[PDB]
């Protein structure tokens, strides 16, 4: 099934929640409901699971008109196999980098990335967080450059 | 609804099919069923609609372990409007660049990319082929001149 997740990193910490069934730490996310887009789903899941409101970001060519609007590219797409003694689940996970735009922390834990190698996370979470840090670094260089140009 | 499409470009031509209700040319594709992945749906749809067997390609960091395998990034993701008299639909379209791996043409038409204006096409078919050409050029699959349009 198609699912989606959101990666929120602020001041060297990533917001993770305990997996509903496995307990291990994972980025907030869940199944995309029947008539919702993955974009709407990640926003909904993130706020229901943590109380924080986010907006998915990601590369876009900027296409927008009366016929279609482009949505941001996920940070990475992983096709995950989750085995349970009862059944195996296949999750096609659109993992988005997200930014905080409101809300307040009600559930979840801000995990210092320097400690993540001694915290039990769902598979591949650390590699994905590392991809987010690199991406955020480049986004910051672009943002700082935009600001420096505003001085003209 | 989530749908997917496949963009196959060979020798400066792109493979398009006629949408059953709109009657305009579109990239082969269709709805992603709740039981299959977008990758499996685009392969299934492309083969059912054209007879050609394809494999989605695109950028990947190459992550793979006992627990997950990374899938290629779509060429572009467009939330498209489809208006039928009875209802306006919004399709969240994962558009994949694909490559041929087998099969044989049974339906559809190879359209010259510099001639897409000559036929009636679903909106943004042209903009998307331009992205596909630029991506194939970046991949070193085609030359810059072959990827230039307009
Ligand atoms: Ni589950
Ligand atoms: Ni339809």
């Amino acid at each position: 099934m198609i699912v989606t997740s959101g990666v929120l990193v602020e001041n060297g910490k990533v917001l993770l929640v305990k997996h509903k069934r496995l307990g291990v730490y994972i980025y907030p996310g869940g199944h995309v409901e029947h008539n919702e887009t993955p974009i709407e789903a990640v926003k909904r899941e993130f706020e229901e699971e943590t109380g924080i409101v986010v907006e998915p970001i990601g590369f876009t060519y900027g296409i927008i008109d009366e016929n279609a609007v482009e949505r941001p590219m996920p940070l990475v797409i992983l096709e995950e196999v989750v085995k349970y003694p009862e059944e195996t689940h296949i999750h096609f996970d659109l993992i988005y980098l997200v930014k905080r735009v409101g809300g307040d922390l009600k559930n979840g834990e801000w995990i210092d990335v320097r400690e993540i190698d001694r915290i039990e996370t769902f598979p591949n979470v650390r590699k994905v967080v590392s991809l987010a840090l690199s991406t955020l670094y480049r986004l910051g260089k672009i943002s700082k450059l935009a600001a420096a140009l505003e001085h003209h």
